[PDB]
C-alpha cells in the first residue's frame, strides 16, 4: 500500500544501514594509529608509534602536556562499532 513509494532500487535505497557513530579508536597525535601505550602514572592513552618517536626526541612528559612519564604498559581498548 502506502509504504511503496515511486522510487526504484536504481543503485541502492537500503545502503543507509550503517550507523557511523564515534570512533573509540585512534591515537590523537597521528589519527592513524590507535590508543597502544598508556603512559603511566600520568594515565595518557596514544600509540607507542608517537611515544617512541617524542622519546627519540627526548621524552620530556608525554608529547602533548609534558607531564610525568615514568613507566608505560599496552592498552588496546574496545573497537565495538569504529564505523
Ligand atoms: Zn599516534
Ligand atoms: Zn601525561
Amino acid at each position: 500500500g502506502s509504504l511503496q513509494d515511486h522510487i526504484k532500487v536504481t543503485q541502492e535505497q537500503y545502503e543507509l544501514y550503517c550507523e557511523m557513530g564515534s570512533t573509540f579508536q585512534l591515537c590523537k597525535i597521528c589519527a592513524e594509529n590507535d590508543k597502544d601505550v598508556k603512559i603511566e602514572p600520568c594515565g595518557h592513552l596514544m600509540c607507542t608509534s608517537c611515544l617512541t618517536s617524542w622519546q627519540e626526541s627526548e621524552g620530556q612528559g608525554c608529547p602533548f602536556c609534558r607531564c610525568e612519564i615514568k613507566g608505560t604498559e599496552p592498552i588496546v581498548v574496545d573497537p565495538f562499532d569504529p564505523r
